């Protein structure tokens, strides 16, 4: 070492409540969720998306970087915001999601948004140890940040372990947590080598994280979109603070398909 994400994670963890705060909304997008939770606070089961996840992938998929079809697994689903997502798009067929949900994890949210009837959330079960299933579309958004960058390697390296076995000349988008360290890179490297795609920053992300995804459409230098994403997020540290761009939500609507 050090890479430049290191740096970043450095000077990231040397950052004061304020400066944290400030620093992670500066210059981003987000996507205005005021009403889709107040309306989940109503218990209102129409349009509403059940988390910013939505959105998030959505970025993604109207860019063709990840298109969902037929058999659609979405492990790790928490609320399940990319598979009710997923939903409405006219090549899903069948949308599948397992998450870990009990103490401490976010249970699957039953909503009636279009094309609810496709989707089948499951809790209590852990996707590590899930034998891997034929799908269409793989979707994976699972890493659990830390203040040290190692015990993030390693979560990362044990991410794209268990998403590995589940790919099949099929779209994909998967999450990967800590794309910087050199093990991680070297492993991406195997694995688009054997399964293609690219690695790609989404700009709903915080800067708080280095998370990038691996997905399924389109080619590049993994490296350096990596570097390209750590110089980015160094700039923004001494950039004077830009509220972010606040951008609809998106409406999932109603119905079955």
């Amino acid at each position: 070492g050090e890479t430049l994400g290191e740096k970043w994670k450095k000077k990231l963890n040397q950052l004061s409540r304020k400066e944290f705060d400030l620093y992670k909304k500066s210059g981003i997008t987000e996507v205005d969720r005021t009403e889709a939770k107040e309306g989940l606070k109503r218990g209102e089961t129409t349009h509403h998306a059940v988390s910013r996840g939505s959105a998030k992938l959505q970025w993604f998929v109207e860019r063709n970087m990840v298109i969902p079809e037929g058999r659609v697994i979405d492990l790790g689903c928490g609320r399940g915001g990319w598979s009710y997502y997923c939903a409405g798009l006219k090549k899903v067929t069948e949308v599948r999601g397992y998450t870990k949900g009990g103490p401490g994890h976010e249970e699957p949210v039953p909503m009636s948004t279009y094309g609810w009837n496709i989707v089948k959330l499951m809790s209590g079960k852990d996707v590590f140890y899930l034998p891997p299933e034929k799908c269409d579309t793989l979707l994976c958004d699972i890493g659990e940040s830390s203040p040290s960058p190692t015990v993030e390697e390693s979560r990362t390296i044990r991410v794209l372990k268990m998403v590995e076995p589940w790919l099949k000349n099929n779209q994909f988008c998967i999450k990967v947590l800590n794309p910087y360290m050199p093990t991680v890179i070297e492993h991406l490297e195997r694995l688009q080598r054997k399964h293609g795609g690219m690695l790609v920053r989404n700009p709903l992300s915080r800067n708080s994280t280095h998370e990038m995804y691996w997905i399924s459409n389109g080619t590049g230098n993994i490296v350096s979109s990596v570097n390209m994403v750590s110089r980015l997020l160094l700039n923004r540290f001494t950039m004077t603070h830009r509220r972010p761009t606040i951008e609809k939500d998106v409406d999932l609507g109603a119905g079955t398909r």
